[PDB]
């Protein structure tokens, strides 16, 4: 069985087990070189970390940075599909396996809980695991990437949508594989859609995790909790500020404020991260063209970051600094999109988006970098992996 990427409806349908593994190992290796003795010396360190959404992207990087950077014990939660002998698991399933294996090889405590993180069943499972080991958490990272949430008190399922308000949102977009430029649109959402999105992307579950953990006395004094979010460029403020996403963000930010007021011994932040290729990226106008242009501009400037570069910087230069402060903006958010939103960067990116055409997209923007990030998420196009070799089982890594 030769496994090559199968992409349809802008989604990569399969995954490569050894590729996903090499991907995790590469992040671990970077972490070991980035988070050195000097970087840690004189700063505090996380000891027991809970990561909700630990199998991909920022969540996975957060777990790797905690464990292999700072030597912390970690419990990760994610909802994956296991693989069988002949059927693909989700990429996150192979990522978790690779993580737990490396953690064990290093003698680090690591436990992965697979299930719906929005459910009280899973929360109860973390709680009992913590009480057994005698763990109290000092860092809780909320990085849940789901388009749907089944409300645990009412059982009804909500799905988020990505739409503006009042006026339809139209803009250029690009296919990184073909090079095709198009114009697509997002029509204004209704109340049902807006309310569903808030339900999925807001801070309801974040708060629920904190309260249940609090009641069971599983939060260490001074415990940091973070939720990842995105603000983005001016070109997409219609969705990220005044769209359905913007409303969910406002809810998440209000949730963070309330967590700080109700738990005096806690430090809760929304962490605003940089833009990267996500599963949803292809359905949003402007975004795929923005990212390709951002990648080009930042790689040329020399400050391009992927997930693990972002999060290691988050730990070393926001959470665990030697001056003991946690720098925030005027609204008390941690900002690591500071490089992305630099004036010179955004100006050049905008110029690039204005100039892009059909024949020049490949050379003007970084579609190649975009393709790589898209594929690497599922374990494809990873350096050092043969890909012409057959995979015996989809049961191991």
């Amino acid at each position: 069985m030769i496994v090559k990427p199968m992409v349809r409806n802008n989604i990569c349908l399969n995954a490569h087990p050894q590729g996903c593994k090499k991907g995790v190992e590469d992040q671990i290796e970077y972490t070991k070189k980035r988070i050195t003795a000097e970087v840690k010396a004189g700063a505090k360190a996380p000891k027991n970390v809970l990561v909700l959404g630990c199998s991909n992207g920022y969540g996975l990087a957060s777990r790797i940075t905690a464990a292999f950077g700072y030597g912390a014990a970690t419990i990760g939660v994610s909802f994956e599909k296991a693989g069988s002998e002949t059927k693909y698991g989700t990429p996150g399933w192979y990522n978790n396996l690779a993580f737990d294996e490396a953690a064990k090889r290093e003698g680090l405590y690591s436990v992965t809980i697979d299930g719906d993180a929005f459910s009280d069943e899973i929360k109860a499972q973390v709680i009992e695991e913590a009480k057994k080991k005698g763990i109290k958490f000092d860092l809780i990272v909320y990085s849940l990437a789901s388009p749907v949430r089944t409300d645990p008190d009412t059982g009804i399922m909500h799905k988020s949508v990505l739409k503006p308000f009042g006026k339809t949102f139209t803009g250029k977009t690009v296919d990184p594989f073909t090079g095709e430029l198009k114009e697509i649109s997002a029509e204004p959402a209704n109340d049902e859609e807006a309310a569903a999105t808030v339900k999925v992307m807001g801070g309801e579950d974040w708060e629920r995790w904190i309260k249940q953990l609090s009641k069971e006395g599983l939060l260490e004094e001074g415990c940091i909790t973070l939720a990842y979010s995105y603000i983005g460029p001016e070109a997409t403020q219609a969705l990220y500020r005044k769209g359905t996403i913007g409303k969910a963000k406002e809810h998440l930010e209000a949730t963070a404020h309330r967590l700080n007021k109700e738990n005096p011994s806690i430090r809760a932040f929304v962490s605003v991260n940089k833009g990267l290729v996500t599963r949803a990226s292809a359905v949003i106008p402007v975004i795929p063209l923005y990212l390709a242009s951002l990648f080009k501009v930042m790689k040329e400037k020399g400050n391009h970051e992927g997930c693990i570069e972002q999060i290691t910087r988050l730990y070393a230069e926001r959470l665990y600094r030697k001056d003991g402060t946690i720098p925030v903006d005027e609204e008390n958010r941690i900002r690591i999109d500071d490089w992305e939103l630099e004036e010179d960067v955004q100006k050049a990116v905008s110029a690039l988006m204005e100039k892009v055409t059909g024949e020049n997209a490949e050379s003007l923007t970084d579609l190649a970098g975009y393709r790589h990030d898209f594929l690497a998420s599922n374990g494809f196009d990873v350096e050092g992996i043969n890909y012409e070799a057959e995979v015996e089982r989809f049961d191991r890594i």
